[PDB]
């Protein structure tokens, strides 16, 4: 197992439209980034994933790309954008970009011309047919969008201004390393990559995800450019298996350092059913299989697991699994402690250190995200009321997870000096706030610092195995050994007071946001009890 920087990493990603506003216009900006550098650096986390700053329409909010080597004029510019990536190497912190390239804005240079032009060689950059199969988009409808100005349909599992490129024409890929090696050249720390096992595709095929040339393409694009550095690559991959992960992860097969799985994401919906249909709580018991199943599947040298709770496409963990009334503090900690210390690269979203949580959406003009846009039109007319879609919504529609970022107690929660922000800031931010979390001692905050830097330091949070305890359903209890360390992590995850049948010799405790001797004495844990000791 060579080890790599990242290895002791833990990533933080930010979303720049609701990060920090520096200019009044309602919306974050890179100049917002980087003045918080430095409670970046006290959190201790090595690196940032960005989401799109590019030059982008917004149909998807940076997602659909016009220009991959442009700056978009509301984040500010490229000086912007340099000074970013200086001030925060200056910091022990490297930027990881969002590449894209599964598909680009339909306002792209590549596809006016390719629309414009249906002889340009850029034609062949994107996929087009004369009769279109029953394929999907994942934002609702056909993904066959009819140009009448060429009369073909192009291909977009996402919006209509979302185009998906060719992946089988070698030239379009070459453009793609390119433009990665453009960034590359900047310095940044690597590249989370959007929806990445897609670009196998074979739309007339029906294949989607995991196609048959999906890592031939990955190993070209690592030998193209990514690979002969030492980047921190991390792949969207929602149709990945533990199996498939160990093929994208060993560092034998020279693709990527690690992926995002989404397995534990589906328990927050029915099994075979849209997203919108979610299960109301956390189904504990499966919960444990499924990350006992990735810690035990990708053993050191066969693959690296990433640790995640939640992102900007979904609803912030303590709204949908965690507790937002008594117990919030403690059950953030609790999430905070059981995931953090299972082996794998932790990333954290912006505002989880505080403990943000979901908005209370009033109505759909509130919301913005075309997904729950679109969903919400076509719900409507299909037996769903109105207060039935907008329940799913404040649920699980993306937006939630867009709201500000709540600094402190003033105006707009100090993300902005403008009188409206692009996204409403949730009414909460009077008690749930950086400031205040930084001036509790034992916030939220402290407790995500202590996780990243016991990380930081101690070999065992990689080198350990990890095996999963018999306990009862709700609780959380697993031991990651190595050498002569036995480390015991327990967790209650529930809003009520559980069994804990165990008996060891506690030598030393680590991290506890209660009273881990009284739990051990008692052989019961109070609700969100937490603790990681190490035992003999
Ligand atoms: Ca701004
Ligand atoms: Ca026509
Ligand atoms: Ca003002």
């Amino acid at each position: 197992m060579q080890k790599h920087w990242w290895h002791k990493a833990t990533v933080y990603q930010i979303y720049p439209k609701s990060f920090m506003d520096t200019n009044g216009d309602g919306i974050g900006d890179l100049k917002g980034i980087t003045s918080k550098l430095d409670y970046l650096q006290k959190l201790g986390v090595m690196a940032i994933w960005l989401s799109p700053v590019y030059d982008s329409p917004m149909d998807d909010n940076g997602y659909d790309i016009a220009n991959y080597e442009a700056i978009a004029d509301i984040f500010g510019n490229m000086a912007d954008m340099d000074n970013l990536l200086t001030q925060a190497k200056m910091r022990g912190i490297k930027i990881i970009m969002d590449l894209v390239v599964n598909h680009t804005s339909d306002e792209h240079a590549w596809f006016i011309e390719a629309r414009e032009h249906p002889d340009s060689s850029e034609r062949d950059y994107y996929i087009w047919c004369d009769q279109p199969n029953d394929l999907e988009s994942i934002f609702g409808g056909s993904a066959w969008q009819y140009d009448d100005k060429s009369d073909q349909y192009y291909l977009h599992f996402f919006s209509k201004k979302q185009p998906d490129l060719n992946w089988e024409n070698a030239n379009l890929r070459q453009k793609i390393y390119d433009m990665m090696n453009f960034w590359i050249d900047k310095g940044i720390g690597g590249f989370r990559m959007d929806v990445i096992d897609m670009i196998g595709k074979i739309p007339a095929q029906h294949i989607v995800s995991n196609g048959p040339k999906l890592h031939a393409y990955l190993k070209e694009m690592n030998a193209a450019s990514f690979g002969q550095h030492d980047l921190l690559t991390v792949g969207e991959t929602w149709g990945a298996t533990p199996e498939i992960a160990k093929q994208y992860s060993n560092p034998v097969n020279h693709e990527l350092s690690m992926v995002f799985q989404f397995e534990h994401i589906g328990l927050q919906h029915k099994p075979e059913a849209p997203k919108w249909d979610y299960v109301k709580e956390l189904n504990v018991p499966a919960l444990k299989t499924i990350f006992n199943k990735w810690q035990t599947e990708l053993e050191l040298g066969q693959g690296w697991n990433s640790l995640f709770w939640n992102n900007h496409d979904l609803p912030r963990v303590l709204s949908i699994w965690g507790n937002t009334g008594k117990y919030r503090e403690k059950s953030a900690k609790a999430l905070a402690i059981l995931l953090h210390l299972m082996r794998g690269t932790p990333y954290i979203y912006q505002g989880e250190e505080i403990g943000m949580t979901n908005y209370p959406f009033k109505d759909l003009n509130e919301l913005d995200d075309i997904e729950s846009l679109n969903y919400a039109k076509e719900a409507f007319t299909n037996g769903k009321s109105m207060e039935t879609i907008m329940d799913s919504i404040r649920m699980i529609g993306r937006d939630n997870a867009r709201t500000p970022m709540q600094w402190d107690a003033s105006q707009n929660a100090g993300f902005s000096t403008a009188d409206k922000t692009w996204l409403p800031v949730n009414p909460n931010y009077k008690d749930i706030n950086v400031q205040a979390a930084l001036k509790n001692s034992n916030s939220i905050f402290y407790t995500y610092q202590q996780l990243i830097q016991l990380r930081k330091e101690n070999d065992w949070l990689v080198d350990a195995d990890f095996e999963l305890l018999p306990t009862a359903d709700k609780v959380f209890a697993y031991l990651r050994k190595v050498r002569e360390e036995r480390y015991l992590i327990v967790v209650n995850v529930s809003d009520q007071e559980e069994v804990l049948e165990i008996d060891v010799d506690k030598q030393e405790t680590l991290i506890s946001n209660t009273n881990e001797s009284a739990a051990l004495a008692n052989h019961k844990l109070q609700p969100w009890d937490a603790f990681c000791i190490k035992i003999l």
